[PDB]
């Protein structure tokens, strides 16, 4: 079984693995398989298949909070080549995502695979977190946001909270352990108008591995000091 090959997509036995991955989400990918096939392809033309799929189904493991329902504006930040932002699009259409990077060549592939998949409400951004959370346009203005494997909590918590409108929620999407991160969080989480919310452990489908959705809720409107320049949350950390 699953022998059949693609030149420029999913093989019979990757979309396999993401439709029974996707099952043991609670999800049914047969209508999208097209859309993370293109997407399979574009990654190759920038073992192998299985990594990938892995990738979409740990991009995927968000649905396990349901907080993506409705026209929410969402940011992924530090989103490198889509992830976690372009899955979870495929698969809640109807959320306004913005998705960010500090180098251009990966906001100029999601730009790309954004108009191969024919997605409508994604935009790719190039700019630094600290940066554009002092914009108008972007302060304060999302719903949602996402970041996977861009800094510790108490670094990225800074980069985060200040997108979030109040009664926004975050996910910071971690590993199998996250006790130290956590630890000196909360004290610096109120400096920035956030408080902890649920930390969901779960296991990726395929692999088992461990995983760790830290939610972060917004509180109250973050203190204009919030974020600090470029480079300084990360040398001088909250927590
Ligand atoms: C290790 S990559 C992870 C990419 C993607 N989220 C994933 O999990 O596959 C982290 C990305 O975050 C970006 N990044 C880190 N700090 C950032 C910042 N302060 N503002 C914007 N992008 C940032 C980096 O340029 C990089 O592409
Ligand atoms: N230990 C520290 N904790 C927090 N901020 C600091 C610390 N040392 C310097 N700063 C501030 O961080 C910014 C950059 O400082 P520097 O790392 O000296 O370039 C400046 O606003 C300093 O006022």
């Amino acid at each position: 079984m699953f022998h059949g090959k693609h030149p420029g997509g999913l093989s019979e036995r990757g979309r396999a693995l993401l439709l029974e991955g996707g099952k043991a989400l609670g999800l049914d990918l047969k209508p999208h398989l097209e859309a993370f096939s293109r997407l399979y392809a574009l990654l190759q033309e920038a073992g192998e298949e299985e990594v990938v799929v892995k990738h979409f189904l740990d991009s995927l493991t968000l649905l396990r909070l349901p907080l993506w329902q409705g026209p929410l504006r969402v940011l992924d930040l530090g989103t490198g080549a889509g992830f976690p932002g372009l899955p979870l699009k495929i698969v809640r259409p109807e959320l306004e995502l913005v998705l960010v990077d500090a180098t251009r060549k990966k906001v100029a592939f999601v730009e790309r695979a954004i108009e191969v998949l024919g997605l409508k409400g994604a935009r790719a951004l190039w700019g630094r977190a600290e940066v554009l959370a002092r914009e108008a346009g972007h302060r304060e203005a999302y719903a949602r946001a996402v970041a996977r494997a861009v800094a510790p909590l108490c670094v990225l918590s800074e980069l985060l909270l200040p997108f979030l409108e109040v009664g926004g929620a975050a996910v910071a999407m971690k590993g199998p352990r996250v006790e130290e991160e956590l630890a000196p969080l909360p004290p610096a989480l109120e400096r920035l108008g956030g408080r902890l919310g649920e930390v969901l452990a779960l296991q990726l489908p395929l692999s088992g591995e461990a995983r760790h959705l830290v939610v972060l809720e917004k509180t109250a409107p973050t203190p204009p000091a919030y974020p600090r320049r470029p480079g300084v949350p990360e040398r001088h950390p909250l927590c």
